[PDB]
């Protein structure tokens, strides 16, 4: 579980999101396993805008805060699981790194602002679903 919470949006896992998020739906992206919703109050996050490759992000199963180097944006095969089928993600990052099931939400962090959300993981790595492009966000 978590979210990102930047204005009069809120950035969840498409795979997590609740009725109200679709009931509320501005943009959501299966390959990216993002859903963007409405909100009535303004959010506080900064996002950052930036091609950073190092940051720290939230491992809830750990209740810790980890610094990791990660990778570019791209499309990394994930295998087939209760919410999609065996695809290709697309905008995904990964790093070194513990990650369980219930660490998907968590938020990669760098000195410009968040970055992303855990979204995969497994055999020591961890997969995040870059937000940086989505210029949209802030205007
Ligand atoms: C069950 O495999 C894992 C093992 C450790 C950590 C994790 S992060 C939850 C996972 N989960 C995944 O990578 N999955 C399942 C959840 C949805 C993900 C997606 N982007 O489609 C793919
Ligand atoms: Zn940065």
């Amino acid at each position: 579980s978590g979210a990102i919470y930047v204005g009069n949006y809120r950035v969840v896992n498409r795979h997590l999101a609740t009725h109200n998020d679709w009931a509320n739906l501005v943009w959501e992206d299966s390959s990216r396993d993002l859903l963007v919703s409405s909100t009535t109050a303004q959010g506080c996050d900064t996002i950052a805008r930036c091609d950073c490759q190092t940051g720290v992000y939230y491992c809830s199963s750990r209740r810790k805060h980890y610094p990791v180097s990660f990778s570019k944006p791209s499309l990394i095969f994930v295998e087939a699981s209760e919410y999609y089928p065996a695809r290709y993600q697309s905008h995904l990052m990964l790093a070194v790194g513990h990650s369980e099931p219930g660490d998907c939400g968590g938020i990669l962090r760098c000195q410009h602002g968040v970055v992303g959300i855990v979204s995969t993981g497994g055999n020591g790595l961890v997969g995040f679903a870059d937000v940086r492009d989505l210029l949209w966000l802030d205007e």
